[PDB]
């Protein structure tokens, strides 16, 4: 759980590449996350002392819904530089998704006190319902104490977003993430986090609105399209949820059918959710049509003759 021995995949083609770090950044510009991760995996085996590589690997695996591997990679990067705040931030998020309270709070704590401007706190005594009741209250006191010093740091609001998500207080996380996107309103990742908090808070209409803002910033954000299929499905709008999934699958693949098996792995969990939805819709004819992984029949069924997704690589 503070483990730094990363289980690299052995059949990694980026092991043969002249420069896999630049290759990983290009895979990021193409928003192609599995490939970026393998490219960063290679930079970490080839050069195990290059801190930015471990960080890039951690953030990428996080972005790709592998919190387990993200934590190992980010623990490793932290071991090379304990003063890296993006590392502490990413750990707090992945620890919160994995339901590891103590490590999440330690990470928020480390995220804060690692910054010169907030380090004064930590020399001051702040001690006085949970799996870590004293660490939580201490962490809550410190982040609010810092918001006094700088009420304009959107990442403090994001950190309080993580803190209150950890305690399933979705309304106070939403309130802080709202403030985070009022500052820093360029950041589609924050809008998506606001969306997911509101969804967990059983406010699905407000989640769609924040998801949609994240898609206006980044119209290729497959994760948000999936998240929106989930919220539309929570409001019983199965047709609108189906339309989001067709979009998300078409966009993830860059086309109508899998251009391989790397495509067929990246869409496994959207076809899985699509299958469930088609069950709820009592349309088992279409559950069968899923395994060919041709979105065309689905595009026709759900009324998407208009696939605006041409910005394809």
């Amino acid at each position: 759980q503070n483990n730094t021995d990363y289980p690299f995949e052995a059949n990694n083609p980026y092991m043969y590449h002249e420069n896999p770090m630049e290759e990983g950044l290009s895979m990021l510009k193409l928003a192609n996350l599995a490939e970026a991760a393998l490219a960063f995996e290679a930079v970490c085996q080839k050069e195990p002392e290059r801190e930015e590589a471990w960080r890039s690997l951690g953030l990428t695996q996080a972005e790709n819904e592998k919190d387990g591997l993200a934590i190992i990679a980010l623990n490793h990067a932290r071991m090379l530089d304990p003063k890296d705040i993006a590392v502490h931030a990413a750990l707090a998020v992945s620890h919160t998704n994995e339901h590891n309270a103590n490590a999440a709070l330690a990470s928020l704590r480390a995220w804060l006190l690692s910054q010169p401007q907030y380090e004064q706190l930590g020399s001051v005594n702040l001690q006085a319902f949970f799996a870590a009741p004293n660490e939580y209250r201490e962490c809550r006191t410190l982040l609010h104490a810092a918001l006094e010093m700088n009420p304009n740091d959107a990442q403090l609001h994001a950190s309080l977003g993580v803190l209150y998500n950890l305690s399933n207080n979705y309304d106070s996380a939403a309130a802080n993430l709202r403030r985070a996107v009022e500052l820093r309103p360029d950041d589609a990742q924050l809008w998506n986090k606001l969306g997911a908090t509101l969804a967990n808070g059983n406010r699905p209409q407000e989640a769609l609105d924040a998801y949609n803002r994240a898609l206006d910033i980044n119209p290729g954000y497959v994760r948000v399209m999936y998240n929106m299929a989930v919220s539309y499905s929570n409001m019983s709008q199965y047709d609108l949820a189906a339309k989001q999934l067709v979009r998300a699958i078409y966009m993830q693949v860059g086309g109508t059918t899998p251009t391989g098996e790397a495509s067929r792995e990246a869409t496994r969990s959207m076809w899985d959710f699509f299958r469930m939805l088609l069950n709820v819709m009592n349309r088992p004819d279409l559950v069968e049509l899923t395994y060919a992984q041709n979105v065309e029949p689905f595009a026709k069924e759900f009324g998407l003759q208009s696939m605006l997704l041409e910005n394809l690589y």
